[PDB]
RNA sequence: AAUAAAAUAUUACUUUGGAUAGUUUAGUUUCCUGGGCGAUGAAGAACGCAAUGAAUUGCGAUAAGUGAUAGGAACAAUAAAAUGUGAAUAUCCAAAAUUUGAAUGCUUGAAAGUAUACUAAGGUAUAUAUGAUAUUCAAUAUCCA
């Protein structure tokens, strides 16, 4: 056969297919535009920025 | 010999201290009823959430609270709004339940992380051992055309 070592033959390989739905979890994206920004920075210093560097 | 500054003695009042007396939403012991956790993710830990909070309390991206069932007019430190078309309040109920943790795809020091499959982001599954069933195989191990 050519070659000094056996290794674990290649057998069939199914994919998974569960009976019953594992989580029920509702499909909502927690993390949309409205929840990832708070609120902008309404210091003096980030006030400074908002002409000269057009920076939000 | 002499004076009473200091020194000493008693009482009243004040002071420093917190004994004594009155008191208890705290304990101790005995007895009665249970002894009802977790891969459907526990106990524990961390972080976060109140209009003004640091702790504590309650809670989990629906946050000092949501729905439902009872409940019947409050809360309060200060403002506001909502409110008998139902405020406080209670619950073996429903929804929701961040990071971890037996912690279980892989790695984890105070580590930031990351692969595949299914259904760009998001969400599920994938640890080890193990019983049953299905299926793909390995061994001339026993026969055998």
């Amino acid at each position: 056969r050519y070659t000094t070592a056996f290794h674990r033959p290649a057998t069939k390989n199914a994919a998974k297919a569960p009976k019953y739905p594992r989580s029920l979890k509702a499909n909502r994206n927690k993390m949309d535009e409205f929840s990832i920004i708070k609120f902008p920075l309404a210091t003096e210093t980030a006030l400074k920025k908002i002409e000269d560097h057009n920076t939000l």
